[PDB]
Formats: C-alpha cells, structure tokens, sequence
C-alpha cells in the first residue's frame, strides 16, 4: 500500500537524522584527533550505523518499488535498500571497516625523512616542495620518498578492500564496486559521455602538453627532456602531476607582463586563513545565497593545529544532518591556492544549508558532481585579474592581450591538466573492481593510464612492491573520483550560464558574477532540489538545457586555444607523445 511506503519513509528519516548525527561526531573526532581512543569509538559507531541500515535496509526491501505512486518516496525507498558496507555478514563488515581506518590512518600519519634530520609532512612540506623547489634532484627525493612511505604502505590493505567492497555490492545487487559508484549519477550513457567529453578537451590539453614540455626542456635540460615524449612526473609543481599552475613561472607566455607575488601579497596585508573562509561567505552572500551559522566558526578547524595533534589534512566538508551543524576541516596554508580551495569547500557548505529540509536521503548533489561544482564556480570568478586586484592581490592587468594570455595560461595550467587525471583516476579503479587488474598489475597498469591520458612517466622506473595509487588520498580514503571531472566540465556551463543571466557581454574567462542575484536564483533553485529528481532536472534549471557540454570550457579557453597552437607551431611541436617508450635515462 501507498500509506504503508509513506509512513516507513517517515520512520527511516526521523531515526536516520538520530543515528547519521552521532556518527558525524564521532568520524569528526578521529578526523580531527587521530588517537586509539576515538578510533575505537569510531568504529563503535560504524557498528551502530551499520546496524540502523540493517535493520531500514531490510524493511525497505519488502516494497515493490516499481508498483508505487508516488515518485519522491519511490526513489527514497530505492536508495534505503542499498545497504553498501552494512551488507556484509558481522566478520566482515569488521573486517572491511578496519582496513578502511587502517589505509586513511596510515596514509595521513606516512612522513618522509632525511637519514640526518628532519621528517617531512605532505601538508604542508612535500607540497610546498613540490611547489617551489626547481632543483630535478630535490623534485625527485619528495616525490619518490612520498611513494615510498605512503604508496609502499597501503599495497597490504588494498587487495582485501577490493575483495569486501566488492562483496558488499554484489550483495546489494551490483555486479561489483564500480558498478555501483557508477550508479550514482543514473545515467546508462555514462560512460560514452564521460569519453565524449575527454575527446572534446584532446586538442586543447595536447597543446598545453606540448608547451610546457617545450618550457620544461628550456629550464631541465634536453638531456632530460624529449620533446617527442612524456613529461617526468614529478616536475608540474604538484604531487600527483593534477594541477599544474605552481610551475607557472616556468611557463610564462608573456614575461614582460608580470603578476604580483600573491602569497607575498597575502602574507604582507594580514590574510588569515578565517579571513579567507569569510572572503568566499562574503561572495556567497552577495549573490542573495545563504550565510554560514555562527556555529560553523566556533566548531571549524580551519587550520593545522599547532597542537601535536595528528589529523587528517585532506580538505573537506561536514554535514552533521541536524540541518544547523556544518563544518570545514581544512589544513589552509595563506595562498591563493587555498582560497580557492575554501571556496569549494564553502560551496559543500552552502549546498547543504539548501538542501536541510529535504528528507536526509535525498540531502546529496543532483549527482556528485554537482556538489563538487557550485563551489568553484563561485572561484571561477574570484580568479579573474579584476577581482583579485579589488581584493588587493593583484595590481591591475586590463586592456592588455599579454596580461589576457597569462591569465588564461595560469588557469589552464588548473583547470585543462586536471581533465585527463580526473578522467584517469576511476579508469583504472573500475577496471580494478571488474577484476581486469589484478594486484600483479596494479601499479603497471596505473602507469599505463598516466601515459596514455596524461602523458606522463614515471621518473624512476617502478620496482615491485611500489603501489603509486595508494599514494594519491582518495585511492585508501575510498572516495569515488569521476565526480571531479564531472565537475570541471560542469562548472564551467554554470559559469557562461550565470555569466549570461547577470547581464555580462564579451568573453567568458572576462566575467565575474559578483553581487548578481539572478545568478544567484539559479544556483538555489537547483541545490534546493538536492538528490530529488534526475540530474538533468538541475542542469536544465541552471542552464537552460539538460546535458554535459564541453562547450562551455571551450568557448572559456578559446583564446587559449589559437595562442598555443599558433606557438606551439612557430616552435614545430609534435603534439602528443608518439615516442610513448620513452623514460628518462638520468
Ligand atoms: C509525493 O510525496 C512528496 C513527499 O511529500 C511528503 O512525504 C511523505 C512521506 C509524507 O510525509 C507527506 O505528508 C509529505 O508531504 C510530496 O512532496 C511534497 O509536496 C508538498 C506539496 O506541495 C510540498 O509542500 C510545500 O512545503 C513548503 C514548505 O517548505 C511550502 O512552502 C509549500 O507551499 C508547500 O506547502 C512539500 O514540500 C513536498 N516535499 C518534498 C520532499 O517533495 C509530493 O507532493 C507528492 N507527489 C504527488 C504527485 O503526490
Ligand atoms: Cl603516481
Ligand atoms: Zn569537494
């Protein structure tokens, strides 16, 4: 009976607020204090939860889903019989629930150290030496070390991982793990589009690709570089080769039009990481969206603790599913790479403060990526030359096709290099799942990926026993990743589509939404419905039309485009690696 299905829904959110809540703090805890103590209680109450999805699992799943009315309470039914982990019979689900703390503890604890004296962390130290060290040698000891600790480490967990996350779904009636993370976005099309979408971007990464291998071999040397083959891992200013604007003034198209220091900047004028989170609720605001509560500043932890405190780093965002408690934890570092990062995370944060009248199941992205999306929209145009000089970061870089041309190339090197990792990532992780990899091939087959996609090899050849996955956080943390090329696709048909609703003429990469409040219906109108309807619904109402388009992202980069072909032909570039065997002798 319809009634019946109605008044269940009603039982599973009242008891689900209740139980989530509680195992929000206790997550939050270990998170924030990684101890024997709160790892216990954590796992505690992982037996909890598990134990409430039992028992509403199971009730849901003596309903015909199919055979009922209404649509809404249809789809909360659908989304209860899914157990996931809490299918597992009491051993394993044990089992499957240590491992997990064991990979996310050890990844978060790995430092890297010199034999004399210090021991380095990957947040802040390895980073940062990614970032400004231009020494190859230097490069190589933290990327190689990180590889060691934290890559090494994890390669005794995972195989068991795959075999229990893989029973789960099976058990809720997947035919394995990423059959199931697939599901998530209900789109059957999927992953043609997703390789629709990697074709579209080709021309444009493979001319970014060739450039800064050709700027490269300016700065490290033709005996390090070939011009015909795969860039060193280790050498685009990031750990995992993801994003690469920390090498930006490697790869400079106009010198003669210089940036300001922003990390200077920042530093000098008293930037702090709190001014920086209210820097991103302020933009928020101006766009007639909602404010964060006062409780999210007092229970934040929006820095490193200074505190001997072992944590996990990682930025990210907390929904306490009261409809009040929201939090960040983020270890932020005065940049303007951070600021960006605290914009995305204030982009989880506002999308839940929407959605909190929603039924707790139905409080989720339209799908994954567009809760990974809102956040850098809003970024997009904190970034532009304009508004980073109101907020005094930069000086000012109008009128000028040089400063135009660097500003684009500084976001390409974010935004186009992470299109084929983003895409990488879960590629190789499906195939892991299906059983095509096995744990023979594990770390070859990633480096297959890296080489076919990216366009990168490793810089020292991988020995048996390396796991490199393990050493990238959502590989052991078990947090899906397509939803971030989902969302760099995306947040770029929320930007031209906002852009056009605020009244904004000429060039994409031009605009900045602040202070629109048409802008900002668009956006509440579409997080209000949450997971409520097909994700179609969502686009349509941000953009006018229901698909994922590269459009977007292409029109943005367009001048980018005809730049660096125009350049890389002066210079005979062959774009791609067709010289694929290629590693580095040394
Ligand atoms: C299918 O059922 C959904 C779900 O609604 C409900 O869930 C059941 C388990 C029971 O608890 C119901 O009593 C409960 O309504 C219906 O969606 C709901 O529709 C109503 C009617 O418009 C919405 O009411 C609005 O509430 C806001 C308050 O924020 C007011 O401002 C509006 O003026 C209006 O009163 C309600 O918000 C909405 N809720 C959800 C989660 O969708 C849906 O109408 C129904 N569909 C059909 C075809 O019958
Ligand atoms: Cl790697
Ligand atoms: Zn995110």
């Amino acid at each position: 009976d319809e009634a019946e299905a109605s008044k269940f829904v009603e039982e599973y959110d009242r008891t689900s607020q209740v139980v989530w809540n509680e195992y929000a703090e206790a997550n939050w805890n270990y998170n924030t204090n990684i101890t024997t103590e709160t790892s216990k209680i954590l796992l505690q109450k992982n037996m909890q939860i598990a134990n409430h999805t039992l028992k509403y699992g199971t009730q849901a799943r003596k309903f015909d889903v199919n055979q009922l009315q209404n649509t809404t309470i249809k789809r909360i039914i659908k989304k209860v019989q899914d157990l996931e982990r809490a299918a597992l019979p009491a051993q394993e689900l044990e089992e499957y629930n240590k491992i997990l703390l064991d990979m996310e503890t050890t990844y978060s604890v790995a430092t890297v150290c010199h034999p004399n004296g210090s021991c380095l962390q990957l947040e802040p130290d390895l980073t940062n030496v990614m970032a400004t060290s231009r020494k190859y040698e230097d490069l190589l000891w933290a990327w190689e070390g990180w590889r060691d600790k934290a890559g090494r480490a994890i390669l005794q967990f995972y195989p068991k991982y795959v075999e229990l996350i893989n029973q789960a779904a099976r058990l809720n009636g997947y035919v394995d793990a990423g059959d199931s993370w697939r599901s998530m976005y209900e789109t059957p099309s999927l992953e043609q589009d997703l390789e629709r979408l990697f074709q579209e971007l080709q021309p444009l990464y493979l001319n970014l690709h060739a450039y800064v291998r050709r700027a490269l071999h300016r700065h490290y040397g033709a005996q390090h570089i070939n011009l015909e083959g795969p860039i060193p891992a280790h050498l685009l200013g990031n750990m995992w080769a993801q994003t690469w604007s920390n090498i930006y003034d490697l790869v400079v198209p106009f010198p003669s039009a210089p940036s300001m220091d922003t990390t200077e900047a920042m530093l000098k004028q008293g930037w702090t990481p709190r001014r920086m989170f209210k820097e991103a609720d302020d933009f928020f605001t101006s766009l007639g969206l909602l404010p964060v509560p006062p409780e999210f500043w007092n229970k934040s932890m929006l820095e490193k603790p200074t505190d001997g405190r072992e944590v996990v780093c990682h930025a990210s965002a907390w929904d306490f599913y009261n409809g009040k408690d929201f939090r960040i934890k983020q270890c932020t570092t005065v940049n303007l790479e951070d600021l960006v990062v605290a914009h995305h995370e204030m982009g989880h944060i506002q999308y839940f403060m929407q959605y909190k009248d929603l039924p707790v199941a139905l409080r989720e992205g339209a799908n994954p990526g567009f809760h990974e999306a809102i956040g850098d929209v809003l970024a997009l145009s904190v970034s532009t030359p304009k508004h980073l000089h109101s907020l005094n970061l930069l000086s000012s870089e109008g009128g000028s096709d040089e400063h135009d041309i660097n500003f684009l190339m500084k976001m390409a090197l974010d935004k186009i290099a992470f299109i084929p990792f983003s895409y990488l990532v879960d590629q190789w992780r499906w195939r892991v799942f299906d059983g095509s990899i096995t744990k023979e091939n594990y770390n070859q087959e990633w480096w297959s990926l890296r080489l076919k996609y990216q366009g990168l090899c490793p810089p020292v050849p991988r020995t048996q026993g390396d796991f490199d996955p393990g050493a990238k956080f959502h590989i052991p943390s078990s947090v899906p990743y397509i939803k971030y090329f989902v969302s760099f696709i995306i947040q770029f048909q929320f930007h031209e589509a906002l852009c056009q609703a605020a009244g904004h003429t000429g060039p994409l990469h031009k605009c900045d939404i602040y202070q629109s409040k048409e802008a900002g219906q668009r956006l509440a109108t579409a997080m209000k419905l949450g997971f409520s309807r097909p994700w179609p619904e969502a686009m349509q109402l941000i953009t006018g039309q229901p698909n994922m388009s590269a459009s977007a992202m292409l029109s943005y980069f367009k001048p980018l485009l005809d730049w660096l072909r125009t350049e890389n032909e002066l210079h005979g570039e062959k774009l791609g690696w067709p010289q694929y065997n290629w590693t580095p002798n040394s």
